[PDB]
C-alpha cells in the first residue's frame, strides 16, 4: 500500500498516466468504443482480449505486466435513474476489489458514466461520490483523470474538502 494513501486529480489523457494500473471506462462488449475507452484501446490494445463483462462489473486483463481494469458503468440513456445509480455504485465496488487483489500501490481512474453514458446529465458529483465510497477503504494512491477545466477544479475542491 501507499505510505499515506491519497486522492489527486489531473486534467490530461489517462493513456499517459504515471500509475501502476489503469481503469478503463469500458463498454460491456469489449469493443474499442469512444472517449477514454478508445484512448485505452490505442495504448493497450492487447488488454481487450476477452475483456467483455456485464454492466456493474470490472474485469482485469494484462497488457504485458500492466493491468487494465475494464469497469462497465451503466448507460443512463437505457437505465432508469434508480437502477443506473445502483449499477454505477456496483462498478466502482468491483474496481476496489480488483485494485486490492492486484496489490498495486497506485491506480489511474476516470469518472464512470460521465461522458456518452451520462444520458445528457452532469454526473460529476454522483460518479465521484460512488468512487470515494468504494476506494476510501483501499490503501492505493488514487489519481482521477478528467479533460474539462471546470471539472478539474470541482473534483479538486471535493478532494480537498475532506482533508
Ligand atoms: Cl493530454
Ligand atoms: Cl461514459
Ligand atoms: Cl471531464
Amino acid at each position: 500500500g501507499a505510505m499515506a494513501p491519497s486522492y489527486r486529480v489531473k486534467r490530461m489523457d489517462i493513456a499517459k498516466n504515471d500509475e501502476e494500473c489503469v481503469v478503463n471506462a469500458a463498454n460491456p462488449r469489449g469493443l474499442p468504443g469512444d472517449g477514454v475507452c478508445k484512448a485505452v484501446y490505442k495504448k493497450w490494445p492487447e488488454s481487450f482480449k476477452n475483456s467483455a463483462t456485464p454492466v456493474g462489473t470490472a474485469k482485469t486483463v494484462m497488457c504485458g505486466t500492466y493491468p487494465v481494469i475494464h469497469a462497465v458503468g451503466p448507460n443512463f440513456s437505457n437505465y432508469t435513474e434508480s437502477e443506473g445509480d445502483r449499477e454505477l455504485a456496483a462498478a466502482y465496488r468491483e474496481v476496489a476489489k480488483e485494485v486490492t487483489r492486484l496489490g498495486v500501490n497506485s491506480v489511474a481512474i476516470p469518472l464512470l458514466s460521465t461522458g456518452v453514458y451520462s444520458g445528457g446529465k452532469d454526473r460529476l458529483t454522483q460518479s465521484l461520490n460512488h468512487l470515494f465510497t468504494a476506494m476510501d477503504s483501499t490503501d492505493a494512491d488514487v489519481v482521477i483523470y478528467c479533460r474539462d477545466k471546470e471539472w478539474e477544479k470541482k473534483i479538486s475542491e471535493a478532494i480537498q474538502m475532506r482533508t
